[PDB]
């Protein structure tokens, strides 16, 4: 009965997600951990064309009024889609092997991702509905979505400082202090949402906290306010029948936002010290997360087989 | 548990998809209606007007491939979304198979594949969608339960075209060359479930495709459109992201089961001919003792908002 390890690095762009990541695996034996990059050849060539510059360049031109609102949701709706397939199908053809929740001895294989599929299923499109340039009934398309949650989903966000942020960032995408603003935001508000939910929150318990406006800790703290939540985000008139609440079809979709977090293992790793500092961190972390046993007897070697394969077909 | 049986209705447009499973149901049989008020209100505006005005103006050249892939792309997650949703919160209900009568029976009016494969497909085919996208969208098919049954259609092109005529929806152009793409697509899609039902291995029959159990040849099912040069590295061979799509592709197809309803007759007649085929399909089991109810309240809800 070999053991797995599945830790998703995830958060904001920015913040020293990508070193970190390398240094842990770095210090492990290249047979017993894998790292699983982002898929950056798959957004530049492979799936289309400069995603990336296309999403920035969509950006600014709905900034500067030389496009519509409805152009840049159709550009960044296409352009998220493109951002999440590597994600979407590495989960597809990982579901299989994953068996149920296995402190436990050491895992026989740890696989590191940089990023999980929610990043760009939920995440960036939430922050580009912020932004102006998606609309929430697509970003609630995209949540209907996301797949179901696999056993031992470790997902570790960070936490770092708005001005050393900003003080990384002036390194070279464009310059968008208000899309780092945006996908701060939406990163605090998922932390607080696996709490909430995790704290028994029933989202339609609730709903009426929230006629209000805008005004975290994942895995511990009391119980956050819907207000400090996802679930703020979708009070938008756009989805509102003329009673007032939410559409049926929305709040569908807001019950399955909850189903697929509630059951995350979210952890808060500080980015705010050096590359070294942020790889121990981590590694102390990743000592509470979840393992989970494999399928099959040959889970272990495919497992391995798929992100090296990854690795080398998308990753720069 | 009580035990539930699903039916969806899909297939080409303008075969009387709707008429006949109007029909059918005209409190142990709930329709989930077409989202006609999604499609043009609730996710957007006029979505099938958008799509249909967007594969005329590249018809004519007004707009690029990129530009109204970039459309159709978005246009189809608005189509969609309906369905994955109802999917999405149907799917925890439902239990393994059972194999008398069941207790509830859903009848839908198409299954997420539609928007999330088929549709792609037919426009990839019509220049409209790149193949990048279609296999974005087939990652994201939700996993096959049991007793998936889906009932495609059967009806000669030139009644189809009669058909097609009548039943257009608001916002459509009527197009024969889209007619013959979702035709295709569909054709395409019952071989493939029958080809991997038999044992067909893609990734064993791909050089079929390019180096020259009865079971359909690969080049009449589905993976025949995913040869697209798009998905290719110099030296031929499909990237293993796409390679693992078609994968998903294979799993999610191979256990549904396909029944094949006759169009060619009247609303009765297809009416009844549905209601012949469902002795073969396959009931579940729900899993909780209150699962009944609450799809049948799903069911009633999302007619009632959704529904024309
Ligand atoms: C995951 C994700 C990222 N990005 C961009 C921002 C980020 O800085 C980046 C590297 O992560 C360049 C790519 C999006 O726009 N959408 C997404 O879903
Ligand atoms: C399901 C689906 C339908 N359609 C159109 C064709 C059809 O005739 C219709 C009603 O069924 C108008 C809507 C798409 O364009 N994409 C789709 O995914």
């Amino acid at each position: 009965m070999p053991t797995l390890l599945r830790v998703y690095i995830d958060g904001p762009h920015g913040m020293g997600k990508t070193t970190t990541t390398q240094l842990l695996v770095a210090l492990g034996s290249r047979d017993d951990i894998v790292y699983v990059p982002e898929p950056m050849t798959y957004w530049r060539v492979l799936g289309a064309s400069e995603t990336i510059a296309n999403i920035y360049t969509t950006q600014h031109r709905l900034d500067q009024g030389e496009i519509s609102a409805g152009d840049a949701a159709v550009v960044m709706t296409s352009a998220q889609i493109t951002m999440g397939m590597p994600y979407a199908v590495t989960d597809a053809v990982l579901a299989p092997h994953i068996g149920g929740e296995a402190h436990a001895p050491p895992p026989a294989l740890t696989l590191i991702f940089d990023r999980h599929p929610i990043a760009a299923l939920l995440c960036y499109p939430a922050a580009r509905y912020l932004m102006g340039s998606m609309t929430p009934q697509a970003v609630l398309a995209f949540v209907a979505l996301i797949p179901p949650t696999l056993p031992g989903t470790n997902i570790v966000l960070g936490a770092l400082p708005e001005d050393r942020h900003i003080d990384r960032l002036a390194k070279r995408e464009r310059l968008d202090l208000a899309m780092l603003a945006a996908i701060r935001r939406v990163y605090g508000l998922l932390a607080n949402t696996v709490r909430y939910l995790q704290c028994g929150g029933s989202w339609r318990e609730d709903w009426g906290q929230l006629s209000g406006t805008a005004v975290p800790q994942s895995n511990a703290g009391p119980r956050p306010h819907i207000g400090d939540t996802l679930f703020t985000l979708f009070r938008a008139p756009e989805l509102l029948a003329p009673n007032g609440d939410l559409y049926n079809v929305f709040a569908w979709a807001l019950d399955v936002l909850a189903k697929r977090l509630r059951s995350m293992h979210v952890f808060i790793l500080d980015y705010d010290q050096s590359p070294a500092g942020c790889r121990d961190a981590l590694l102390q972390l990743t000592s509470g997360m979840v393992q989970t046993h494999v399928t099959t007897p040959g889970s272990i070697p495919t497992i391995c087989d798929l992100a090296r394969t990854f690795a080398r077909e998308m990753g720069e």
